[PDB]
C-alpha cells in the first residue's frame, strides 16, 4: 500500500514544461494519473516531451505553444485549460547583469515574466478551484529568493515580489481547499544549466568538468539536483495529503543556502 | 504507478509514538514497508498501538517502554534499534507558565527533553547512517519555533536550540546521504490536544464546542490538522526523493503563522 | 557635561522623498538636527514649502524643495537636478489602496510597482555611483512591516515592496565595501496625519467612534501605542551615521512588537 | 551649533557583562558617553579594575566593578548585590571552543547552555520586575551572526544562542507595553583582542602569516574590514535610548553584509 496522492483524473496546467524543472513536474503529475496541459514557446520540443509523457503514463497531454507573457498567449493557454485543479507557475529568468545597465523596459519585462504573469494565471483559475473545493498552486521560483545573487537583480526583484504576493493570498484561500506554495530550486542538472555551464567554461578558460566541480564544491550535498526529485516534491504538494500546507517556501538546494530559516 | 518512496525494508526508530503525531509518523512509515521500533513511557498504550500498526501493515513493530530522557532509558531504546535508517525525534513539551516561576531545574528538564535528548539520539545513530550512505532524521518541533508563544518559554527556548543545532549539522552530513529536517506542527487533532482543550473549556466557563470554534477561527484553513497528513509529510521527507532537502523547517499549520518566511 | 552621540554627518546632503509630512518629514527633521543639508520632495508645493519654512527655523541647515512626481521620468529628473550628488537618499512613497487582487487591472500592478519598487531603484541607480566615488553613501528605504507579514487586502504593496526588498538585498552586498550602505526601515502603525485621516474614514464607514477604532488597533500592538515620526526619524538618522557602516541589507522592524515572528 | 542626538538616558544605570574588553567594553564606553552610570562585570579583577579606571577618566559617570563568575548562582548574586536595580542590562559571554558534537560530553552541552542561555535568562528574571515597576527597561543580548547562519564546528554556541533567541522573542512581546524592550545584537567578525589572539593561533597552526589569514577572512566580508567595538557600542546605545521604545524582539546583524540572506 504505497502512498496514494489521490489526484488521479485531476487536471494540471504546467508552464514552461517542455524541458527542465517544468518537465519534471509534468512527468511526476502524469505518473500520478493527472491529465496535463503543458505550455512552452517552441512547438517541436513541446510535442516530443508530450509524446514521451503520454507514452510513459496513461493520461492525456495537451500542448500549447505560445508566449504566456502576452495577453493573447496567456489567453491561448487558458483556453486549452480553463478549469485546472493544479497550476504550476514557471518561467525562465532574465540574463545576469548590472542594474546600472537595465532599462525601465528590462524591469517591466522581468516583472511580467516572473511576477505578473503568474499572478494573472492565478487570478484566472483560482475561483474555479474555490468553487470545486480543491486547488493546488505551485510556483517555481528560486533559492535566490532566500539569498539574492548580485548579478540576478531582475529575477531577485521579480521573484521576491511574487513571493510576497503569494504569502498574503495563500492565507486567504486555504480554508476553501486551495493551497499556494513555492518551490525554490538551487542548482539542478538541466540542459539549460549544462549549456550555460559550457558557456562560462569556454569563457573562463577552464574545462567543462573543472567548472562543474567548482559549482559542486559550493553545494554541501556534493551533487546537482535532478528534475525527477524536484517533480516529486511538486507532486507531494499537489496531493490530498498537503491541504494543511500553504504559503510555504521549500528550499531544494542540497543545503547550499546557509540560513537557519 | 503511484509514488514509490523507496524505503520498504528500512528501519525507523520513532520517539513518543504511542499516540498523536508520533503515532501518525509510525503509521505512515509502516504503510511504506518500514520496519519500526516505537518508544513511549507507558506500556499498555504502546503495545496496543503496535498491535494496530502490525495488523494494518506487513512490517515488524518492536516496542520500548522507557523514559528516553534518561541515560538508561535512552540506552534501552538504542539497544532495541542500534542501526536505524530513519530517526523521528519527538517529545512532549513542558506545561505553560511564567518564566519568573521556572527554576533552574525546570530549564534543565526542558532542555533535556526537547533539545539534548534529540541531539544524543542523533549522535548515537548518525555514523551508522553515514557508513551506509543513507539516513533520514526528522525532528518534530513546533510552529512556536517561528513565532514563540508567551506562556511556552521553556519549549520556545529548548526547541529553538535544537533548531539552531540542526541547521549547522544538516549541511555537514547531507553529502554523505543523510538529511536532517524539522516538521513544525500547528494545532493538530490529537487526544492530548482534545483533553487539553476540555481543560481550558471547563475553566473558561465555555463549552467544548465553543472553545474549539475559537481556536479554529485563528486557523485560516478552518480546521485542525490530522495525524495522517502529518505522517505523510514525514514519510515524504524520509523518501529517496528527498535527498536534496536538508535543514528545512516545514510549517504544517494551515497558514496560521503570518510571516512570509 | 556628557558628550552625546555625534553621528558624524554634519555638512552632508540628503535627498528625502515624500518629506512634506509623516515619516518622511520625521526623517528630514532628524537629519537636519545632525547638520545634514536637505533637499525635500513632495508632489504638492504649498505644504512642502511650508514644511521647509518650519525646518529652516528649527535647525541650522539649508533646506531646498522640489515639487514634482518622482514616479515619472520628468519628476525624477527634476529631483536629481536639485540634488545631483546626495550623500544620503531616503526612499518613501504612499502605497496603493487596499482591495481584492481579482478586481485589479493590469495597470494597478504597474502603477504599484512603479511607485514602490522601480522609482526607488531608479533613484538608487542615479545616485549610487557618486556615493561610491566619494567613499560614503547611505540609502534608507521606507517600506512596511507588511513585508514581514503580508495581508491579502494589501496585495499591491505586498508585492511591490517585497520586490524592492529582494533587489536591495543583492545590491547592498555589492557596494558596502565601497562605503555605501542600503537598509530598509519597516514601519508598523505610526501616528501620522495620513493614518488619522484613514482611520476616521474607517470609523465613519464602520459606524464606530474614532476612539473605539483607535483602541481596537492599539490592542493588536504589544507596545500599546502608535509609533512617532520622531523615533522613526531617529532610527533613520542612526542608519545614516558614521556608526552604521557595518550595517547593510538589513530590514529593521519598528512596529512595537506587533509582528510575532522570531525573525 | 547642531543639536546632535541626545539618547535621553543620562543618570540611568547599566549592568554590563564581560565588560573588561572587547564588545562589552565597547557597550560600556558608549553608554558612559551618554551619561549612564555603570556596573561592569568580568571574572578577573586586575583587567576589570584597570578598565574602570580608564572609563572613569574618559567620562563623567560613576563606574563600579564586580569580579565574579556570572555562570554560578554565587556570581549572579554578587553582580545583583552591586547593581540591584539596573535600568539597562547587557548580556554578554564568550562562547565554547569549536569541535565536532560527536566528541562532546553531556557536560559540554550543559556548560554551553549555562553560559550562553540560562545565565542571561536568569539575569533578565532578576532585573525585569524593577524595570517594569519604573516603566523603563532596556535589555540587549550580545549573541552572534552564527544565530542567522550556523556552522557545524560551533554546534555548542549555535544551539545555546539560538535557544536564548527563541526565549527572548516570546518575552519581548510580553513586556514592551510596560516600557521594557529586549533586543539582540548579532556581531560578525570584530577587531578585538580575543579575535586577534585566536587568529594568531590559527595562523601558527596553519603555518601561514597573520596577514595572510587576516586577509582571507576579510575576503569573506563584503564590507572589506572587521567591525569595531565602538560602532558596536553605538548600536547598543541607540537600542538603549528613549528613541528605541518601539523596537523589541529584534535581531540586528552587524556583520558587514557577510550573511547573504534577505532576512
Amino acid at each position: 500500500h504505497h502512498m496514494d496522492l489521490g489526484i488521479a483524473g485531476k487536471t494540471a496546467l504546467v508552464c514552461a514544461a517542455s524541458k527542465g524543472l517544468g518537465r519534471g513536474c509534468a512527468e511526476a503529475l502524469a505518473a500520478e494519473g493527472v491529465n496535463l496541459v503543458i505550455v512552452a514557446r517552441t512547438r517541436d520540443t513541446l510535442e516530443r516531451t508530450a509524446d514521451e509523457i503520454r507514452a510513459a503514463s496513461n493520461v492525456s497531454v495537451a500542448t500549447v505553444a505560445c508566449d504566456i507573457t502576452t495577453p493573447d498567449g496567456r489567453a491561448a493557454a487558458l483556453a486549452a485549460c480553463p478549469q485546472p485543479d493544479i497550476l504550476v507557475n514557471n518561467a525562465g529568468g532574465p540574463p545576469p547583469g548590472d542594474f546600472r545597465d537595465f532599462s525601465h523596459d528590462d524591469w517591466i519585462r522581468a516583472l511580467e515574466s516572473n511576477m505578473l504573469t503568474p499572478i494573472e494565471l492565478i487570478r484566472a483559475t483560482v475561483d474555479g478551484m474555490i468553487a470545486r473545493g480543491f486547488g493546488r498552486i505551485v510556483n517555481i521560483t528560486s533559492s535566490a529568493v532566500k539569498a539574492p545573487i548580485d548579478v540576478l537583480a531582475l529575477s531577485n526583484g521579480a521573484r521576491s515580489g511574487l513571493t510576497g504576493f503569494v504569502a498574503g493570498l495563500a492565507r486567504k484561500v486555504v480554508g476553501q481547499g486551495v493551497t499556494i506554495n513555492n518551490l525554490l530550486p538551487g542548482l539542478f542538472d538541466t540542459d539549460r544549466i549544462a549549456t550555460t555551464l559550457a558557456a562560462a567554461a569556454n569563457a573562463q578558460g577552464v574545462t567543462v568538468d573543472e567548472l562543474r566541480a567548482r559549482r559542486t564544491r559550493d553545494i554541501p550535498a556534493g551533487r546537482l539536483g535532478t528534475r525527477a526529485e524536484f517533480g516529486a516534491a511538486c507532486a507531494f504538494l499537489c496531493s490530498v495529503h498537503a491541504g494543511y500546507i500553504t504559503g510555504q517556501n521549500w528550499l531544494l538546494d542540497g543545503g547550499a543556502y546557509p540560513g537557519t530559516f
